[PDB]
C-alpha cells in the first residue's frame, strides 16, 4: 500500500437523491457539507449505459424509471441539475462526461414510489422546448422554506399556469394568491413582476435546475421580521454566526451570537453586551486572525469597519471566533491609559518593579494614587507618596503632584520611583532635605540605593548611625567614608569632628545641580 496500483483508474461520483433537498434552509437545492450522498466508486474510462445498470441494480429501480441530472457548477458560483441524456451520451466514458470533475456528483430523479408499484414510467422530457424547474415555498410566519419538489415543464407554458401545481405542492387551495420569485443565486432573488408571460421570456437564461421560490400574498405576512422570500435570502446572505470568547478565561468555550456581515463595532458591540447584562462600553474586543487561534491587537471603538471586515482573515468552511474582556472602567478610558513602569520603594527601604496604568492626560498625583491602589503602607507610618526621578543611583528630583505625566522623561536612564514619606520628612521649615548616594570611586562611580534626609547642624556621629539602622548593615560600615559632593569637587568628612549648616547648596555662582552626601565603600 497505501494507495493501490490501479487507484488512478477510478473516479468518484456522487449520487444524491431528492430527498436531500428537502427542508433545506439555502441557496441552490442542498448544503454541500451536509448532504448525504450514495458513493459509487466507477472506473473512469467506463460507460454511462454502464455506471446506469450498476446504479439501477443498487439502488433497487429500474432503469426506465430513473433519469440522471448531473449537478454542474454556474458561472455565478451556484451549483444546480443540468440535462444529460442517458442514450445519446451513453456510448461515452465517465471522465468525459464529469468534464474530469473528481468526484462528480448526480441528481438522480426517481418515479414517485406511488405510482411505482404501478410500474409508472418517467414522464418524456424533450431536451429542447421543456425545462426542469424547481419549487420552493418560504412561509413568513415561520422564516422558513419548504421544498415542493420539481416539475416538467415546456418553456412556452405561461407562468400563471404554474399557480395551481404550485399551490397543491404547498398545501394552498386554488383560488390563494402568490408571489412568485426566481432564485438566481445568493444574494438575488427576483420577483417575477408579471404572470402572464411564457417562462422562456419571464426568466432570462431559463434553464434546468432554475428555482422559482413562492409564498402566499397574505397581509398577515407584515408582522414577520421577513415578510417577502427576497428578504429572507438577503437577510441569509449576510448572516454570520460568531463566537466570542473571553481573553482572560482560557478554554473558553464561548459562544456563539447570530449576527450580520454589515454590521459595525457599536452595533456588534450592542449586541454581544445584552446577553452578558452589562454595558457595551465595559466591553473591549480583539482584532483576529484565523488559524494560529489567538487574539491578536485590541479593536478600538472608533473603528469603523463591518463585522465582515473583521472576519476578512477567515476561510469560509472556518468557524468564526472573536475574542472579547470585561472591563472594569469605561471602554473609551481603558484606550486612554498609560503603561508607567517604575520602582515601588516599599518601608522596609527594598526596590519592586511595578508597572502602573495611569491616564494619559493624568498628572504625577494621578500616577500616586494609582501606585496607592497597588500596595501596602507600613502601619502607623505616613501614608504619603512622592515621586522621585532617578539616574546613576542619584535622585535628581521630586516632581510636583500638579506636574503632568506628559511632561516626563520616556529616556531610560531615567529611573521613577515611588516611596512613601517617613513620618520625620513632612514638616519642615533650621532643617532641609538631602539627597544621598552611595559609592566607590571618585565621584561618578555610584551605586546601590539613593534617598533623601534630614540635614540643622549637629552631631554627624548621630546622623552615621540614622543612615545606619536604615541602611540596616551591620558592622562593614566601619570603612565607610563620608562626602559633600558638589560641582567640580568633593570635599570629605571623617566620623569623628564634623557637627553642619547648609554647606548643601549652590555656592551663589547655578541653582542646579545641587550637591549631595555621599557614602564610599565596596560593591
Amino acid at each position: 500500500g497505501p494507495l493501490g496500483s490501479e487507484a488512478h483508474l477510478y473516479m468518484q461520483v456522487q449520487i444524491v437523491a431528492e430527498d436531500q433537498f428537502c427542508g433545506h434552509q439555502g441557496n441552490d437545492m442542498y448544503d454541500e457539507e451536509k448532504v448525504k450522498y450514495t458513493v459509487f466508486k466507477v472506473l473512469k474510462n467506463s460507460s454511462l449505459a454502464e455506471f446506469v445498470q450498476s446504479l439501477s441494480q443498487t439502488m433497487g429501480f429500474p432503469q426506465d424509471q430513473i433519469r440522471l441530472w448531473p449537478m454542474q457548477a454556474r458561472s455565478n458560483g451556484t451549483k444546480r441539475p443540468a440535462m444529460l441524456d442517458n442514450e445519446a451520451d451513453g456510448n461515452k466514458t465517465m471522465i468525459e462526461l464529469s468534464d474530469n470533475e473528481n468526484p462528480w456528483t448526480i441528481f438522480l430523479e426517481t418515479v414517485d414510489p406511488e405510482l411505482a408499484a404501478s410500474g409508472a414510467t418517467l414522464p418524456k422530457f424533450d431536451k429542447d422546448h421543456d425545462v426542469m424547474l424547481f419549487l420552493k415555498m418560504y412561509d413568513p410566519k415561520t422564516r422558513s422554506l419548504n421544498y415542493c419538489g420539481h416539475i416538467y415543464t415546456p418553456i412556452s407554458c405561461k407562468i400563471r399556469d404554474l399557480l395551481p401545481v404550485m399551490c397543491d405542492r404547498a398545501g394552498f387551495i386554488q383560488d390563494t394568491s402568490l408571489i412568485l420569485y426566481e432564485e438566481v443565486k445568493p444574494n438575488l432573488t427576483e420577483r417575477i413582476q408579471d404572470y402572464d408571460v411564457s417562462l422562456d421570456k419571464a426568466l432570462d437564461e431559463l434553464m434546468d435546475g432554475d428555482i422559482i421560490v413562492f409564498q402566499k400574498d397574505d397581509p398577515e405576512n407584515d408582522n414577520s421580521e421577513l415578510p417577502t422570500a427576497k428578504e429572507y435570502f438577503r437577510d441569509l446572505y449576510h448572516r454570520v454566526d460568531v463566537i466570542f470568547c473571553d481573553k482572560t478565561i482560557p478554554n473558553d468555550p464561548g459562544f456563539v451570537v447570530t449576527l450580520s456581515n454589515r454590521m459595525n463595532y457599536f452595533q456588534v458591540a450592542k449586541t454581544v453586551a445584552q446577553r452578558l447584562n452589562t454595558d457595551p462600553m465595559l466591553l473591549q474586543f480583539f482584532k483576529s486572525q484565523g488559524y494560529r487561534d489567538g487574539p491578536g491587537n485590541p479593536l478600538r471603538h472608533n473603528y469603523e469597519g463591518t463585522l465582515r471586515d473583521l472576519l476578512q482573515f477567515f476561510k469560509p468552511r472556518q468557524p468564526k471566533k472573536l475574542y472579547y474582556q470585561q472591563l472594569k472602567m469605561k471602554i473609551t478610558d481603558f484606550e486612554n491609559r498609560r503603561s508607567f513602569k517604575c520602582i515601588w520603594l516599599n518601608s522596609q527601604f527594598r526596590e519592586e518593579e511595578i508597572t502602573l496604568y495611569p491616564d494619559k492626560h493624568g498628572c504625577v498625583r494621578d500616577l500616586l494614587e494609582e501606585c496607592k491602589k497597588a500596595v501596602e503602607l507600613g502601619e502607623k507610618a505616613s501614608g504619603k507618596l512622592r515621586l522621585l526621578e532617578i539616574v546613576s543611583y542619584k535622585i535628581i528630583g521630586v516632581h510636583q503632584e500638579d506636574e503632568l505625566l506628559e511632561c516626563l522623561s520616556p529616556a531610560t536612564s531615567r529611573t521613577f520611583r515611588i516611596e512613601e514619606i517617613p513620618l520625620d520628612q513632612v514638616d519642615i521649615d533650621n532643617e532641609m532635605l538631602v539627597t544621598v548616594a552611595h559609592f566607590h570611586k571618585e565621584v561618578f562611580g555610584t551605586f546601590g540605593i539613593p534617598f533623601l534626609l534630614r540635614i540643622q547642624g549637629e552631631h554627624f556621629r548621630e546622623v552615621m548611625k540614622r543612615i545606619q539602622s536604615l541602611l540596616d548593615i551591620q558592622e562593614e560600615f566601619e570603612k565607610f567614608k563620608f562626602a559633600i559632593v558638589m560641582m567640580g569637587r568633593h570635599q570629605y568628612i571623617n566620623e569623628d569632628e564634623y557637627e553642619n549648616l547648609k554647606d548643601f547648596e549652590p555656592q551663589p555662582g547655578m541653582s542646579h545641580p545641587r550637591p549631595w552626601l555621599g557614602l564610599d565603600h565596596f560593591n
